[PDB]
């Protein structure tokens, strides 16, 4: 659906090649050999184009190959090994289409995880950072040409990027007990990574009383997952939400019947089945699966804004190893992590992300005229035409439609609200009805800048679009192969330099705060309270000041949709 240009998939490709060499350049020969659990890795020292190193170990597996008849199956722990395993270079990321070439690329083999630090032997063991990236639980990788560890390895903390089953591979769901398919096998994942760094990280110079766990967009609704389950309880100790968490409505879906569905567009002849669905989906090639996994949703299921079709779900019964057992606002009420210290935030323009989709479809803009299709589907009726559901629709209409007909920035905003805002102000007003009182802060990402970017501009059409969108924050805190040296005086530099500095300090001490980053100085950042009307965030452009959420009157009219069913706010 968002489709590059050929003009840039050549810049793309050129710009692949170039990496290869900068890669080349900044690989030292100092290798090194550090201990854990299962066996010997060894690392290579590496270099950043601020000429900072750091140790630099990858391909850590933490589960089995999950291959054969491992396919779709909870991740079962690694086996040890004698001797050095090599951790020099990278491995393969899960089975995905490739956000730029359009091409599946990948390998079911994808269970590993990157360890990286400036100092394996540090005088005290340092705060650990575990970042699980997003891309809608269907794209995504560790890899450094992406997530580079570059910029936050100034800071004397370990950080770790893991990898995880993506698509149908890692989000298929059976109903049939028999079958021990029950879903979320990519959040099951990301448990046992969480379990691996919780009992490896010392020997990499970490603190395992001391892990903060963050991610973007999927890689927010699972750190929020991971805060939820019981799975994890009392593993790390701060979570930090960007632009995303598990009540999201893209965060979760009920896809059970969906095997079947893709199963039939791959060939499969019989009856819907669970066990006949298994076994095929289990012979069949798995770049054929997850090429077809586009076609699964019903045009249904795509005008009530289901975003994809296999995702984190509701297991339709308990095993041990069970990540989801009820829907996540259901488990806010009871969840562990309810009670670490928490930071969340969003982008001052999430929904220009959608900018590309609107030029290919701009017949999207008319469902503003009600914007019925954007009622929560828990409060919609089934065919979006009940008086109530046009009721709740002209709420939203009000909310973000500026003169007599709807714009494509109306829609826009209206998106920022609805897969972003609203959930979150729904998260916030949940957990405060089950907390222990410990502090959850709020950030609102708003620095834009052209000199600086990352692949998701490119994977958006977003080249020379003003303004900050969803995943633009991502530049600053990670290297990749789009990225350059910046002057140490650019207003991006200084960027990177706040956003690692306040993850950094939030990741020690649980609280963002601190006066020995530049631009903080007047800066007061308390934690939201259950009694505040209106949000307050360290709102980041250029300075750093503190303001009530701006989106604050547009997500109060969202919860008046709620008015006569409260129950379900």
């Amino acid at each position: 659906n968002f489709n590059v240009s050929l003009m840039e998939k050549l810049k793309w490709k050129i710009k692949c090649i170039e990496n290869k060499f900068l890669n080349y350049r900044l690989t030292t020969n100092e290798t090194v050999v550090a201990e854990t659990e299962y066996g010997k890795v060894k690392g290579v020292k590496r270099l950043t184009v601020y000429d900072d190193s750091y140790y630099s170990f990858e391909g850590i597996p933490y589960a089995q190959p999950p291959v054969g008849e491992l396919r779709f199956k909870a991740p079962q722990r690694p086996t040890p090994w004698d001797g050095v395993r090599d951790c020099c270079n990278h491995k393969d990321k899960s089975v995905q289409v490739d956000f730029i070439t359009g091409k599946v690329c990948g390998s079911e083999d994808c269970l590993y995880l990157s360890v990286y630090t400036n100092n394996l032997n540090p005088e005290t063991k340092r705060p650990v950072l575990v970042y699980i990236h997003g891309g809608g639980f269907i794209i995504g990788e560790n890899h450094r040409d992406m997530y580079g560890p570059d910029y936050f390895i100034k800071k004397d903390v370990v950080l770790i990027n893991i990898q995880y089953r993506l698509g149908a591979l890692g989000f298929l769901s059976l109903n049939s007990e028999d079958l021990n398919v029950p879903g979320n096998a990519g959040l099951k994942d990301q448990v046992m990574a969480l379990r691996w760094i919780k009992n490896n990280c010392a020997n990499f110079g970490g603190n395992p009383d001391n892990i903060t766990v963050f991610g973007e967009s999927a890689g927010a609704a699972s750190t929020h997952y991971m805060m939820l389950t019981e799975q994890t309880r009392g593993l790390f100790h701060r979570g930090i939400l960007m632009s995303g968490n598990a009540i999201c409505p893209w965060a979760n879906t009920q896809c059970q019947h969906r095997a079947f569905t893709l199963a039939k567009l791959a060939g499969y002849k019989g009856e819907d089945n669970d066990k006949d669905v298994l076994e095929f989906l289990m012979k069949a090639k798995p770049q054929d699966l997850i090429k077809l996994e586009e076609k699964v949703l019903t045009l249904e299921e795509r005008t009530n804004k289901v975003m994809f079709p296999f995702g984190p779900t509701v297991e339709p019964y308990q095993t041990a190893d069970c990540v989801l057992p009820k829907h996540p606002r259901e488990m806010v009420k009871t969840a562990w992590g309810n009670s670490i210290p928490t930071m969340m935030g969003n982008t001052s323009y999430e929904g220009l992300f959608f900018t590309s989709i609107l030029k290919q479809m701009p017949l999207l803009v008319k469902e503003l005229e009600t914007c019925v299709n954007f009622v929560p589907s828990e409060l919609a009726d089934a065919e979006r035409t009940a008086p109530e559901t046009l009721e709740m629709g002209a709420k939203i209409k009000k909310a973000h439609v500026t003169g007599e007909t709807p714009t494509a920035d109306n829609f826009m905003d209206l998106c920022s609200h609805f897969y972003f805002w609203f959930p979150m102000h729904r998260l916030l007003q949940l957990r405060f009805n089950h907390t222990s009182g410990t502090p959850v802060y709020l950030y609102r990402f708003d620095f834009d800048s052209e000199d600086l970017i990352n692949p998701y501009r490119i994977m958006r059409s977003g080249r020379g679009v003003k303004g900050v969108s969803h995943t633009d924050e991502l530049t600053y805190f990670f290297w990749n192969q789009l990225a350059k040296r910046m002057p140490k005086e650019s207003r991006e530099y200084k960027t990177i330099e706040r956003m690692t500095g306040i993850w950094t300090q939030f990741a020690t001490t649980g609280n963002p705060y601190s006066n020995e980053i530049e631009g903080m100085e007047n800066v007061s950042w308390d934690p939201i309270e259950k009694s505040d009307e209106v949000y307050k965030c360290l709102n980041i452009s250029d300075e750093l000041k503190m303001i009530d959420v701006p989106e604050m009157g547009k997500i109060k009219q969202w919860e008046s949709m709620f008015e006569k069913h409260r129950d379900l706010f």
